[PDB]
């Protein structure tokens, strides 16, 4: 039960909310006051019956099926509705939202997925589209369940995914793909390994309980994503090329560059994860 | 304070005792009421006294200086004692404890750094070298401060060591190397990051607080990090010839690969970051 920062929104409809992360969001609205309608893949022929009186309309759908999503709607929207979406790439929804609708427009990206236990601490990621006057009490809304929001424009917001997403999923995907090709027991790693070697592998291994489509689409998104991935194979070569030559003060020399290119972050990163794991 | 399993034991030497894993040792033994004397770089012109009437010597020294170090104890060894090593490598050292010394001998590898809060639920290798009945007080008294034993032999130990340790800080490490070549700068990542996504770079910086001597001896084994480079050629390749169907099915075959533990490090990863 959370507080209704809005009571007049009487009407909300999420675009894929059978959705994992559709479905979530519909849970956190419902129990924060906010009448839900679903308009799920099998739903279309009554789109117009689900959207019509809608104050919100929030989509939740596929990212390789979300522009032509957006673009679908467009019959039923007013000026009146907010438009938002919760898609893991923002430049070109936010771009197509503004496009086919007249009023007030948001773009969210929660750094999340739909396995979470509460909202507390989680990042939701906003990009304005237009009149967000208009939409601060869904802002707020979120905050109330314990979400952290932070604000960047939808361009940035692509460019800095390149590094968190695309860059980083791409390599763990590379490291399981590996271990799957190794003669090796899983369990028989386990048994040897404390608190920190577990958590090693399942940093890689619960990349693979979520959806392959998911992790296609981000990676896809852009040009930027293959040349940045690219480079991540130019550098494991360089970095192979110490163990080659068993250039041991070399790879010393580069280790220590890398620590202060961390900063006080590689201390703080080891005292953090201790404490997650004494705990737990 | 933890019980004395073995109240005979009346002087213990660790070798590189100053150290940060002999140093935790020493801590524990301690408190478990063992004396301990220290034995570090400057003191082997005092060895003589510092390993007279030793019961127990442990060796937690640099794994490069490990071999020559066990070498230079022969001389102030004599039977009954046990010798012991927390080496990351283990093939190699036992059997220079069997070569030098006579009596029981016992290789072991804490899989954990000294910056440990506690012993709880942390995993330390158990490979035989010589007398075990000699030493099953150690082991208990190990377990005594929440550590859990796991045993092999130090060939399957050394294998294992291949695909746990030398290739996984060698990824982590090329990693964090191409992160810091990067046009980013981190405090921004971490902004836009909520707890799964701030893990997945404190799983990476964490590496480089550590010392740097560690993972290269550690790493330098060659055959698996030169087979993860012809894997992230594979995968490159779905992307670089837009094969979104071949990206996927390659997903599907790992997630399978994993089993049941894809689902089960999914909500353990949960559950550790939401009791945080
Ligand atoms: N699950 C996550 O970790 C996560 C995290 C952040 C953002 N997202 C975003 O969520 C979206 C994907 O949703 P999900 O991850 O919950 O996956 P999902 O497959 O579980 O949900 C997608 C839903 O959209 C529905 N759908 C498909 N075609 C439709 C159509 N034409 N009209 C209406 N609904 C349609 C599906 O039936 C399904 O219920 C993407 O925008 C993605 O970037 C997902
Ligand atoms: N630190 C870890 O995370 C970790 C984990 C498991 C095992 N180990 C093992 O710990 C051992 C020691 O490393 P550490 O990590 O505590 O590093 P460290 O540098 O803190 O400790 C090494 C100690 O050995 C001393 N030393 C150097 N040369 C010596 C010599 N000739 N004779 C006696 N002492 C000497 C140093 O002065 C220092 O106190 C290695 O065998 C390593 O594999 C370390
Ligand atoms: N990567 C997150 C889930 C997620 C996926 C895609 C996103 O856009 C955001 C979050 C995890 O593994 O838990
Ligand atoms: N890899 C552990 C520390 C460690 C290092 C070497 C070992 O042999 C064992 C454990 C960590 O990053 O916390």
């Amino acid at each position: 039960g959370f507080k209704t920062i809005n009571s007049d929104i009487h009407k909300i409809v999420i675009v894929g909310g059978y959705g994992k992360l559709g479905g979530l969001f519909a849970r956190y609205l419902r129990a924060s006051g906010y009448p839900i309608s679903i308009l799920d893949r099998e739903d279309w022929a009554v789109a117009e019956s689900i959207l019509a009186n809608a104050d919100v309309v929030i989509v939740s759908v596929p990212i390789n099926l979300t522009l032509e999503t957006i673009e679908r709607l467009k019959p039923y929207l007013t000026e009146n509705m907010l438009l938002a979406d919760l898609t893991s790439v923002k430049r070109e929804p936010l771009a197509k939202m503004l496009e086919v609708h007249t009023g007030a427009v948001l773009g969210l990206h929660p750094m999340f997925g739909a396995d979470i236990a509460s909202m507390a601490k989680q990042v939701v990621v906003r990009c304005d589209g237009r009149f967000p006057e208009r939409y601060e009490w869904l802002l707020e809304q979120i905050q109330i369940w314990g979400a952290k929001i932070y604000q960047t424009n939808a361009t940035e917001h692509d460019h800095n995914m390149t590094y968190i997403q695309a860059l980083r999923h791409f390599s763990t995907f590379a490291n399981g793909l590996h271990l799957s090709k190794q003669p090796i027991n899983l369990a028989n790693l386990l048994a040897l390994s404390s608190p920190i070697y577990r958590l090693e592998l399942a940093m890689i291994g619960r990349l693979f309980a979520q959806d392959a489509e998911l992790y296609a689409d981000i990676i896809m998104d852009k040009s930027e994503n293959l040349a940045v991935i690219e480079t991540l194979k130019q550098t494991y070569d360089e970095a192979l090329t110490f163990f080659e030559n068993n250039d041991r003060q070399g790879f010393i020399d580069a280790f220590h560059k890398v620590r202060d290119w961390f900063g006080d972050y590689s201390e703080q990163f080891l005292k953090e994860s201790r404490q997650l794991l004494q705990q737990a």
